[PDB]
């Protein structure tokens, strides 16, 4: 239930996402990194703003995913946030796409805008043998 730059990259490329129309594998990695790669323990709830940041891709439960304990959220993904806390990231990818599919775009992770769009993050993926 753990994923690292390499792994993630491999999987991504193994899934067929790494190098998406726009989202570049490197961007994914860097992103997934800025999110909370490693172990699928990326969980940070916050009632203060009826929002929760869960998922390796640090997905907010204030719009994406849901639970059923908060009859307010607008689960745009329409899935159990827990589904993003499993072993297979299939949900993370599916949701990831189901999310980016919106007019939001990777931009949502402005972080990447201040992490990826800064230096060469290719050196991070360049080594796995991609």
């Amino acid at each position: 239930k753990v994923y690292e730059r390499c792994e993630f990259a491999r999987t991504l490329k193994r899934n067929g996402m790494a190098g998406y129309y726009g989202v570049s594998l490197a961007d994914w990695v860097c992103l997934a990194q800025h999110e909370s790669n490693y172990n699928t323990r990326a969980t940070n709830y916050n009632r203060g703003d009826q929002s929760t940041d869960y998922g390796i891709f640090q997905i907010n439960s204030r719009y994406w995913c849901n639970d059923g304990k908060t009859p307010r959220a607008v689960n745009a993904c329409g899935i159990n946030c827990s589904a993003l806390l499993q072993d297979d990231i299939t949900a993370a990818i599916q949701c990831a796409k189901r999310v980016v599919r919106d007019p939001q775009g990777i931009r949502a992770w402005v972080a990447w805008r201040a992490h990826c769009q800064n230096r060469d993050l290719s050196q991070y993926i360049r080594n796995c043998g991609v």
